[PDB]
């Protein structure tokens, strides 16, 4: 069976839009970064450059109760993953790294998966900071630099497009999934025997 | 680097003793199973055979708030894993499956790891129901039957002895770690290049 790992934040759940909305509501007198002007993976770093103390204020949004639970799905994400999981000879796992503050985030990610995919899909969740030690054919993740304890992961990393990575030139033969409307079936098929 | 996955319940944390203590306290008029009389991996199944309704009462102990957090370490477990992690060319991850009710268990497992191993060790946690998709040289786990989506896991499963598995005849060349006092360094060394 083909095995596909799907990232959660920025791939299934709209982390960037949820963050921005809550930041602006909580900190209406601070400057912010429009989604179109996001550059680089780390939200907090971009905000820290924008003004002193803004990194810590950004962090405070995602460390808050209900931040993860209340993220809206990306367009097409829930439908695509449900279809993907239902395909013959195809195992799908949601492989997600929780933030360092653990009071809410792990719990909310399970709750979010239950909400959008149902109880039986909880079995498909892998929470890990290191995705390199999870073996699979494909990893669909918006982070450009995925590293860890395994220097040669078994998966091919397909870069899921986001605001923060859309201008990046990747090294051949690295590939992208532009959105869930893009042809994810063709990418899966290219790895099948 | 050698990669070792270490199970949590029944290997690092004394699930069986914690369960029994809390069961007897909450249900003092019910029969129970002494640790020495534990047979088979699933606590709940053994209790359900003992009397009608006891499976659900057992489950209610581990679904309760603070059950996971308040488990005591096994003798030698914290010291061994700290030493193991500090060895040259050795990466250690705690690979643990949370129960199906997710309100407390994921959170408490992170909190427990922080308590006994410190904040930096949180990075070494993998929460998953399927350990077969986690690649490693060794998996030290008290469950006899470890299966999942990967039919040929990369790890060798070393069976950690517990009450419930101590009489089991394993198929050659399956091996055991009897306790943390047993010679876990020799087992690791047998897998090094
Ligand atoms: C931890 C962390 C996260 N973020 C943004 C970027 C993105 O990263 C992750 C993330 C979470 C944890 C780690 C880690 O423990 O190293 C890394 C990335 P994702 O990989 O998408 O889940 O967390 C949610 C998002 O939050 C950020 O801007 N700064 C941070 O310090
Ligand atoms: C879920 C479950 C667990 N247990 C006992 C046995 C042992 O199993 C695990 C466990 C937890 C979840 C699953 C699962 O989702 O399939 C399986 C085993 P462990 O692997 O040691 O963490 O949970 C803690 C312990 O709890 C039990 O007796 N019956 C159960 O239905
Ligand atoms: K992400
Ligand atoms: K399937
Ligand atoms: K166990
Ligand atoms: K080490």
């Amino acid at each position: 069976a083909l095995r596909v790992l799907v990232d959660m934040d920025g791939v299934l759940a709209d982390f960037e839009g949820g963050f921005l909305r809550k930041f602006r509501a909580r900190f209406p007198d601070q400057p912010f970064i429009a989604l179109e002007d996001r550059r680089g993976f780390w939200v907090s770093e971009q905000y820290g450059r924008l003004r002193p103390g803004l990194s810590e204020k950004a962090i405070s949004i995602w460390e808050s109760k209900n931040f993860f639970f209340e993220l809206e799905p990306l367009p097409g994400a829930v439908e695509a993953v449900k279809e993907m999981a239902s395909l013959q000879n195809t195992d799908v796992f949601i492989c997600t790294s929780p933030i360092k503050m653990f009071k809410y985030c792990p719990y909310e990610k399970y709750a979010w998966v239950e909400k959008y995919f149902g109880p039986d899909f909880l079995e498909q969740i892998v929470l890990t900071r290191d995705k390199t030690v999870v073996s699979a054919d494909l990893l669909i993740d918006d982070r450009p630099d995925i590293t860890g304890a395994e220097p040669t992961p078994s998966w091919e990393h397909v870069l899921f497009t986001a605001c923060h990575n859309q201008h990046l030139q990747l090294q051949p033969p690295r590939r992208r999934l532009h959105s869930w409307a893009d042809d994810w079936k063709a990418i899966l098929d290219s790895k099948r025997p």
